[PDB]
């Protein structure tokens, strides 16, 4: 129901928009996932518009919503290299983008950071 595009190979630098775009009306986040590394939540928006961001991107990558929701990914680093999915989240406060529960991955979009 969820559907990534926009990856790609960038220098270190450089810009790259990810969509996330529902096959109908829909909290989303983007996860991503490194080798070796567990997949981790990036960044996550609310039904209300309310945002959070990883220590890792903030400041660099934003996500609005539109069917879609977009990432921004300026300034990327090589440590920004892996592949990227959306899904269905939720911002849980002990605070994380974490996926919903019962998630079904899509395939998601690589994106490539290097020089």
């Amino acid at each position: 129901q969820l559907v990534e595009s926009g990856g790609g190979l960038v220098q270190p630098g450089g810009s790259l928009r990810l969509s996330c775009e529902a096959t109908g009306n829909f909290g989303i986040g983007w996860f991503r996932q490194a080798p070796g590394k567990e997949r981790e939540g990036i960044a996550c928006i609310t039904t209300r518009g309310r945002t959070h961001y990883a220590e890792s991107v903030e400041g660099r990558f934003t996500i609005s919503t539109d069917n879609a929701v977009y990432l921004q990914m300026n300034s990327l680093k090589p440590e920004d290299t892996a592949v990227y999915y959306c899904a269905k989240a939720i911002r849980l406060t002990t605070t994380q983008c974490v996926a919903f529960p019962g998630v079904s991955w899509g395939r998601g979009t690589q994106v490539t950071v290097s020089s």
